[PDB]
């Protein structure tokens, strides 16, 4: 049976605008993976939301019945006629023909909201970016290409909070992996806002997913690789690992705080992680350095995006007993 | 060459633990108070304590220790602690292992160079002389075992739970420090979790490089108390280069004698581990198995 594997990705970065999907494309290519933006399942166009007094984050702006059916149909080999939501015009355009593929990724605000869609998913990620991090990135991006559109991200973040808390954040409790990005704890007065602290929160007891750990699975550790063999600037790099309880479930939390100044530092860290699901020594580093220009490229953000990709590849290869698709050269 | 290996111990149940490891037939312990140049009255007359270099004869110490390492029998004095007198000499023959024990085994440069391994055990009126003449030997010891109050209990009224450090000197050829996880990097570890249930306050280890008396060292540290077997073994199992000869030798050796103080904490653990580092040093120098206790 030519098996379709379904992957849910939850985040607020907007469709086609996340670094994480570009990294997935780097790993799985674009021929045998198709990405579906869930905004296509809006029941209400832009005028309709205004008329009803709701945001795009509200369940009521979205058609989960149609979502479930078309996703179920794709997993079952059928072609679908799925609507197109045009973000410019704010209208719902005529349907697109989508055929099944080895990997279908569903991306957007509510891939984990509906119970029936959840059960169709083989792997899920929630990207949890602290506000202040989201803001400082936007300023860094703006500063480069002369955009100055960061006041509007802020505006959007404050105003979205109620709906974000009500309807988006609780999906974190159904995600296999949550990537949590926040400001550093290594610098007393972080004026720069560059150095990040990142947690990979990995749900336990999802058969066919073994969490990455450091040193000893199921016990708690804090680790600094800088020492006799590895010279770091200040404040250096610090990892932590340990069991925890998140949204009522057992998890295992892997954490990196700091910045990688170079190769040696990345590899040294990779080399000492366990169950990373790399297929050769230094695959994380190689994949991470593929594209140095992405934000998070030199910190735990990029590292844990790539690692999450590898856990997806493992899930896929477990379900199909076949090699996952790969990017070209 | 039937080789005599020399071990210095500064600052005991540590010696009883060594006897448990090496036995008493092929190890002889020498108490360094035997090399007092001044008896109890003599110290009083001179205005000095036993801790003063001047109360001790290092020239005689060096010669008789050098002679023992060189296979000779010696006629060494006996210092009687009860009477405070120096009694007529004792015949001491060489052995596979000679341990010299007491206040100044690491004080004299010439005696230092004769030693194959050294330990300093760091657990009112003596303070001046202790600081002047005893404590500085810590900077020449291969291993220092250090004891202090816990960091696991806020406002420690009980004073029972201890935090203990094994400070291991680097670059002593034929001594590889024990470490946790990754040699030369810094780590804090709590073994309690999914596989190991501890009662409060539990157990916490730390490892990392440091500088002690100007030298590079590697510090292994345990804070807490072992309530049971499972806890001891789990900790032992995750240590590296402990120089055990089979999985669980530390625990087995530690539980040999549960009645000793430190038996259930980092004191006993690191005394035994220090014993194993001595055994390795011995076996490296002789290309032969170290002596063992009977059954």
């Amino acid at each position: 049976p030519d098996r379709v594997v379904l992957i849910g990705v939850a985040g607020d970065s907007g469709c086609g605008k996340s670094t994480f999907l570009n990294r997935l494309a780097d790993l799985f290519g674009t021929e045998l993976m198709t990405v579906i933006c869930l905004d296509d399942y809006h029941s209400l166009d832009r005028k309709g939301r205004k008329e009803a007094g709701v945001t795009a984050l509200d369940p009521r702006a979205n058609n989960f019945d149609l979502m479930y059916e078309q996703v179920k149909a794709l997993k079952n080999g059928e072609t679908i006629m799925k609507p197109i939501y045009n973000h410019e015009t704010g209208l719902i355009d005529p349907p697109e023909k989508i055929e099944p593929n080895r990997i279908i990724v569903i991306e957007g605000l509510h891939p984990l909201y509906d119970e029936r869609v959840r059960e169709l998913l083989d792997f899920s990620v929630y990207l949890d970016i602290d506000d202040e991090v989201k803001i400082a990135w936007k300023i860094q991006r703006d500063m480069a290409e002369r955009g100055h559109s960061y006041e509007d991200v802020l505006a959007s973040i404050e105003a979205r909070r109620p709906d974000f808390k009500a309807y988006i954040e609780p999906q974190r409790g159904h995600a296999d992996i949550v990537i949590r990005v926040m400001p550093t704890q290594l610098i007393p007065n972080d004026t720069e806002r560059k150095v990040l602290r990142v947690q990979l929160i990995q749900r336990e007891g999802r058969d066919g997913f073994e969490p990455a750990y450091l040193f000893d699975e199921g016990s708690t550790i804090q680790w600094t690789p800088c020492g006799r063999k590895l010279t770091c600037s200040y404040p250096g790099i610090r990892l932590a690992y340990g069991p925890d309880t998140y949204y009522g479930h057992e998890v295992s939390v892997l954490e990196v705080d700091g910045q990688f100044e170079n190769l040696e530092e990345m590899i040294y860290v990779e080399g000492h992680l366990s169950k990373t699901d790399t297929q050769y020594y230094g695959e994380l580093t190689h994949l991470l350095l593929q594209h140095k220009d992405y934000p998070g490229s030199n910190n735990g953000t990029g590292l844990f995006q790539v690692l999450t990709g590898l856990k997806m590849r493992a899930a896929y290869e477990r379900l199909t007993s076949q090699a996952a698709p790969v990017a070209a050269s």
